[PDB]
């Protein structure tokens, strides 16, 4: 039963974000799921030292976009 | 020191998952941030049981198309 999110808005009860896919102008673009991102909701590969420290194996979430 | 996942694909070393965007069927599609989704990467809302048990306040990205 330990937190997940330690240091991202703990003032706000509920940390959710949109991405409007229009927007999305990268062929590929990560977002975090490990809450240590130095740039969250972006993925930074903080998730590297998280599961190498604590022996986890998370991973982001990739929003593939083809060219038009 | 301690996990985020505790068992989501533990043979796994490094859970990503990929998303097709041209292929979203919803307007509006929550993925899971917390690993406790039986839907994962989807978002069920597991998220809510997480928050209240622990204290945290996590929750999902949300993908929404155009209007
Ligand atoms: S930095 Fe969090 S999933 Fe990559
Ligand atoms: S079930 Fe995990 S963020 Fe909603």
């Amino acid at each position: 039963d330990s937190l997940i999110n330690l240091k991202i808005q703990k003032e706000n009860p509920k940390v959710v974000n949109e991405i409007n896919i229009e927007d999305l102008s990268l062929t590929k673009a990560a977002y975090c799921r490990c809450w240590r991102s130095k740039t969250f909701p972006a993925c930074d590969g903080s998730h590297n030292k998280h599961n190498e420290l604590t022996g986890d194996n998370v991973g982001p979430l990739i929003l593939k976009k083809k060219e038009v």
